[PDB]
């Protein structure tokens, strides 16, 4: 498949402008390009959760802030997710494990990316211990 352009155009300005918080992706009804379905600027991830489907398969790229200890600011990070959970069809979360390298070769300044089966390798604590590190 193919990568929209304006998933691209997206992506852009969330990295150069932090010009929104999260992005959430998917593949069109006819499942041959990817799509932006959701943009935020709401900085609670707990919004960001609530819009992972526990039905379906989904990719998303998250402005992720932290503080960056020694008395000093912080620090952002991108993240890319690719939300699979077990109870999503296995059509879907094969279409979408395909699919995937499509969207992140094309991504350039993702940090980290974090595969996601349930709602626990997804957490702020699990998503801020990656980040943090070595990542």
């Amino acid at each position: 498949v193919a990568v929209a352009d304006e998933s691209l155009t997206a992506f852009n300005d969330l990295k150069l402008g932090k010009k929104y918080k999260f992005i959430l992706f998917g593949l069109n009804d006819a499942k041959t390009e990817i799509v932006v379905k959701e943009t935020s600027t709401d900085p609670s991830y707990d919004a960001f959760l609530e819009k992972l489907p526990e039905n379906d398969c989904l990719y998303a790229i998250y402005d992720f802030e932290y503080e960056i200890n020694g008395n000093e600011g912080k620090r952002s990070k991108i993240v890319f997710f690719t939300w699979s959970p077990d109870t999503a069809p296995v059509r879907s979360k094969m279409v979408y494990a395909s699919s995937k390298d499509a969207l992140r070769r094309a991504l350039n300044g993702v940090s980290t990316d974090v595969q996601g089966t349930d709602f626990s390798e997804v957490s702020y604590d699990s998503v801020l211990e990656r980040v943090s590190r070595g990542a």
